[PDB]
């Protein structure tokens, strides 16, 4: 079965958390540090800013590679897709590998929706890219480009499963940002600043 091979595949390549392996094999434990997140936000506070692009690139690249095998083999508007895209994000959020402790899956939402498409990865991007560069919130950033990827999607009449896909992934990536939620309510959520242009 060439479609539940490949959801397989796309839950076990995900489970991969690359911020995990790179940290532990610097020999580090990111669940100490920062927010004890193991995506390329706390690889950055761990390790530098080297590290953190690599683990966000690598997080990314498990989401794009099997959502575009997935939308090359089996359509835009195959339910394969849904199921591949999801179980990349949920082997990022839950990894088989790493005691189901894992991150909050955006970068690897960043490769889904890329391989879905490149436009909406964009514009998602740039809604990131202004959020962050305004308020200096990853997560508040973060959470706003993945409400607004499934607007995109939306505006562009996607079809249904590609909707589902967005809908299911944005609730997950919302949920797992629960606790940097209540860190903005409160005023204690790291926010990026001059500090880390001086010592980063
Ligand atoms: C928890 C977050 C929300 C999750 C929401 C859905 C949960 C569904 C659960 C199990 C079935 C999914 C397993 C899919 C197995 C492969 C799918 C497949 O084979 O799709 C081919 C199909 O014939 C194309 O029409
Ligand atoms: C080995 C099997 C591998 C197969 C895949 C394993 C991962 C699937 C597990 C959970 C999905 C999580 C979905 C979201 C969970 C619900 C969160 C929630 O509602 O938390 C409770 C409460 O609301 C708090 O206030
Ligand atoms: C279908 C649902 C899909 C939802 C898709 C949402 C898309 C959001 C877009 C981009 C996020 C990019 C975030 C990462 C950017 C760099 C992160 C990083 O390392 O930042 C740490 C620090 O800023 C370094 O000094
Ligand atoms: C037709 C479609 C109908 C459904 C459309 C749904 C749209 C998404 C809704 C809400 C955001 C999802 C996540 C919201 C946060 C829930 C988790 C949370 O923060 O809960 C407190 C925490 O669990 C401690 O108890
Ligand atoms: O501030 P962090 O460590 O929770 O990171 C938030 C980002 O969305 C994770 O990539």
């Amino acid at each position: 079965g060439s479609a539940l091979f490949l959801v397989i595949f796309a839950y076990l390549l995900g489970s991969i958390t690359f911020g995990e392996v790179i940290a532990k094999l610097k020999g580090v434990d990111l669940r100490n540090v920062g927010s004890g997140n193991v995506g390329a936000t706390n690889v950055t506070r761990a390790l530098g800013k080297k590290y953190g692009v690599l683990v966000f690139f690598l997080d990314f690249l498990k989401g794009f590679i099997p959502a575009l095998i997935a939308v090359k083999s089996f359509g835009i508007d195959s339910w394969v897709l849904t199921f591949t895209g999801l179980a990349s994000v949920l082997g990022h959020m839950y990894p088989v590998f790493f005691g189901f402790k894992g991150g909050k899956g955006v970068a690897t939402a960043l490769g889904v929706v890329f391989a879905v498409s490149p436009s909406v990865a964009l514009f998602s991007f740039l809604v990131w890219l202004g959020i962050f560069l305004w308020k200096r919130y990853v997560s508040l950033a973060s959470i706003t480009a993945t409400i607004s990827a499934f607007l995109f999607l939306f505006v562009a009449g996607y079809p249904v499963n590609v909707l589902f896909m967005a809908i299911v992934i944005g609730a997950l990536i919302i949920y797992r940002h629960r606790e940097n939620i209540n860190r903005l309510l409160t005023g204690r959520e790291h926010r990026f600043g001059t500090l880390e242009v001086l010592f980063q």
